[PDB]
């Protein structure tokens, strides 16, 4: 409670999944929210359930325009941003042999190029003292089968966690990334070609996991909001495993 | 809403520095704590400053019968540990070639050993479901001067989070290290005398980090406190830097 | 003892730097080697420089036309790839709030997806029981000033490394990445312009580095034929840090 | 071939496994070796063995009089140690609930101890450029059951080739900790209650490794080579993981 009070957070890929419960919960920690995606049908649908102190902006982050209208719109409405979590993302499985031109682009367009602008084009309205969170994921120190691109996509975003650390420490604004593990949402089964996969996907992952199980959304949105918090105020540059010990054993 | 309501803690080098503020910290959030140190002295006075729901206990970690003392004594004031954080340590400087047999087992004895005998003896006491947080330090990463004993002491403790991760996963006790940079504690001065040299040290350690200050006690306790609560319930293994960046770029 | 002879190695940017250090000690070593880049003239010139066992390619690992030229003439000449070393790359300075599409474009495309591409059209050729080394940098691990876009796409490559482990293990290809520290080639003086800025930029980097100095092309090429070489047949998906103990420490 | 012309090698861990594998790749190489380890039995027949240009010393490297010994016969012998492998080690299982003091102390006895003294006695005679290899294992970065205090201290082996590395730069000695997987030698089964587990855990082994099998002792002694050798010269405070790809993916 009272956590994020009065604080002006950015959420993209805000409409589903991860974004979703970090905006929840960063609505009941006492902030105003914007949550971004590309749909409006699920964007107006968050915003609902979610229930107060959210608006929802249409945007796809690929695309420069999109990103100043949405941060015009920030300007406006709040006039600066406390919070950005940079969350974005999507994963198309082919192995090596399998990769195409477009298939490269796509992966690397919506994870790694516009997460750089999302956060280029926020630094303007961002305060100083101000928490940014970036979603990488394990994947980016395993070596799974078919994640080529993914993970390579998201090794690049842990990266640039540490380089904006340097770029962004005379601002006193934090900048971590986030790594999920198996998380139950959209995510892990927009891949599966049936749902006669989609319960047997969700037991390798918990056999895998020390802790024997897929973490639930909201604790993913918890970790985000410990970054977001005052609570991370001596953690800059770092990598956060949520992934019940998955990379750590 | 408090974030450890009703939960037992037992902090280890709990009578100063980063063991009292989290002390601190626990008790405000709602927690019981038994702080445990050497010192009667500092022990009573940390218990006043702490003000209520806290009973000190006088022990050695690096003998096995205090240990069994401090566990007979929460089990018959509390009956059980929600949260266990072992913190006690110490650091002396040697370089390679000072190094003796007694400054290699004084680092060993406090730092290793008497942190795996605190976390085997509570196992009785712990709740399944319960965090265990180790005190490790980015020495067990780095390769500082003449602080030879003490990184290979604190890399030892981070690699016990791992192996406790695999061991106790059966009782969904999550193990977890913190590995704080430069805090503002009497640890710090380890190796000054005088005033001047306390300041100038901190005034290096300040220089050397990102975020451009020693971090506060109580800094170290949030982000504890964070590994100890539910927002960190689907993390385990991990080492969580706090450290103002310094381990991150 | 020649410890790659008569093995094929294929050296993508062989035209200068450690490719050209690689290619001399590769075949010093046994070995037939295709040196490959972009300029014509300093192809010409490093195969006179190697002086035997060596052709020249002329392609732009960012033209998927070119790679598939490149190794039809390998696949002319020599029938079969035992050593790929994925090594070209350029490194360009910009800050975030520099940064463009086209300076995101120029460094991901060579740096990230021509390696890609450059291994994936290797794959018919490369024999059961090969060797892939692909080029990374310190810069993977660190948070440099200005180097956002860089850094960013050699932790990718450094990615691909474990992943391409995982896919290649059938055909017990082994896939590691080596990460050159400052090592004293052309790349180092990317962001300067006189031969005083240069000479000072190479003091700063001797300064940083435990070892005190930058690192000769050679030792690069050392490392590189031990990941190319049996002695390395028990490792794989690796980042082999040369760099004086920059990151280590 | 020649690689250590001349040099004068000490192996700890010397009659037996790895440290016999290095012995016989060392004298390949060139190399005058010392052989250290207390069984007198073992050390002549590998001695034997090895053949040529070898020395076997009894000692204990957890007394500090058999060091001193051991470092009387170098100096009388050879008068300069040109590569340290500090190689004696050894790894009993329990879990945390069935540590007891003495199963700790003769696992950091034997795996930290001892390592500290024998570099510590070694330093007199080491020459300036010399090259120290520290064995830590796989272990030292995994969550493995029952292996609490050997993976500790093998965390703790690497940890102390950071510092090294910091301490002894101006001597231009380089320190590298080389971390195996399974390696086909006595530790392995050193372990197992009969010779029915013997071949059915080293099934285990390979099946978690991407390799897909164990390792031979002479790929870590080709390893241990490397940084033995001119061609790690810019290679400083480096774990290098030979486990054929198993903690890598
Ligand atoms: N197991 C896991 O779930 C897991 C593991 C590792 C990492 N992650 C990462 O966590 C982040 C969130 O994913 P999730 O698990 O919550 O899956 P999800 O339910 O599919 O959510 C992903 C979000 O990304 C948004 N998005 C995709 N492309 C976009 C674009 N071009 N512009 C703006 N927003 C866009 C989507 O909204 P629209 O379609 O409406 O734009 C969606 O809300 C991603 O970066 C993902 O890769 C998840
Ligand atoms: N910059 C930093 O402050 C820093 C950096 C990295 C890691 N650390 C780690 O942080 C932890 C907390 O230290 P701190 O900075 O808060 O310094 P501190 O104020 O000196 O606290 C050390 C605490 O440990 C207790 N202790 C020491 N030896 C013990 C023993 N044998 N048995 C019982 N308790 C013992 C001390 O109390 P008694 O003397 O009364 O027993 C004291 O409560 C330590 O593990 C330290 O190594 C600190
Ligand atoms: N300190 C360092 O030197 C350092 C540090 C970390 C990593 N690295 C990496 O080391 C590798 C070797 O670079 P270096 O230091 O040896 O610098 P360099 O001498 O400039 O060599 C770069 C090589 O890559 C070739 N190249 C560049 N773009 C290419 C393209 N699109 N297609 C084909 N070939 C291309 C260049 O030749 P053409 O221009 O003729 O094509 C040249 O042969 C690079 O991946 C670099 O990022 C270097
Ligand atoms: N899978 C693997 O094999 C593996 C994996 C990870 C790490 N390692 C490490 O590799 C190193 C060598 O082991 P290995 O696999 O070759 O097994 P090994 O055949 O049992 O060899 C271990 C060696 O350590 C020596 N040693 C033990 N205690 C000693 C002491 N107090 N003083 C002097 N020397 C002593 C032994 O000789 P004496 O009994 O004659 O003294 C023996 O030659 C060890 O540090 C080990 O922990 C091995
Ligand atoms: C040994 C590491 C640690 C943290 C301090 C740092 C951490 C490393 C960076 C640093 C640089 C300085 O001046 C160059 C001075 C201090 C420091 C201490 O000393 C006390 C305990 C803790 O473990
Ligand atoms: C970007 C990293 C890298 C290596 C140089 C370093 C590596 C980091 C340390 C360093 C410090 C300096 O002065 C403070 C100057 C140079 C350096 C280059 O620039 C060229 C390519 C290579 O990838």
């Amino acid at each position: 409670m009272y956590r994020l009070l009065n604080k002006t957070a950015v959420i993209t890929g805000g409409n589903s999944g991860i974004g979703l419960a970090t905006a929840k919960r960063f609505v009941a920690e006492g902030a105003y929210v914007f949550i971004v995606g590309r749909r409006r049908k699920e964007l107006e649908q968050a915003a609902a359930e979610i229930g107060r102190n959210v608006t929802a902006v249409k945007a796809d982050v690929t695309k420069l325009e999109d990103l100043d209208r949405l941060y015009a719109i920030v300007r406006e409405q709040r006039g600066s941003i406390d919070v950005l979590f940079a969350n974005s993302g999507a994963v198309e499985q082919k192995t090596l042999e399998e990769i195409t031109p477009e298939h490269y682009d796509r992966t690397f367009d919506v994870n790694v190029r516009g997460l750089i602008f999302t956060v280029q084009k926020a630094l303007p309205l961002l305060r100083d003292g101000g928490s940014v969170i970036l979603t990488s994921s394990v994947a980016g120190v395993l070596g799974l089968q078919a994640h080529d691109t993914y993970s390579a996509a998201k090794a690049a975003v842990r990266s640039l966690a540490r380089t904006w650390t340097t770029e962004l420490k005379g601002r006193s604004i934090r900048v971590n990334a986030v790594s999920p593990g198996a998380i139950d949402t959209p995510s892990l089964e927009n891949n599966v070609s049936t749902q006669e996969e989609a319960d047997e996907l969700r037991a390798k992952a918990a056999a895998a996991t020390p802790l024997g199980r897929v973490g639930r959304p909201e604790e993913l949105a918890a970790a985000v909001l410990f970054l977001a918090s005052d609570d991370s105020s001596y953690v800059a540059g770092i990598e956060l495993f949520v992934d019940g010990g998955l990379t750590q054993v």
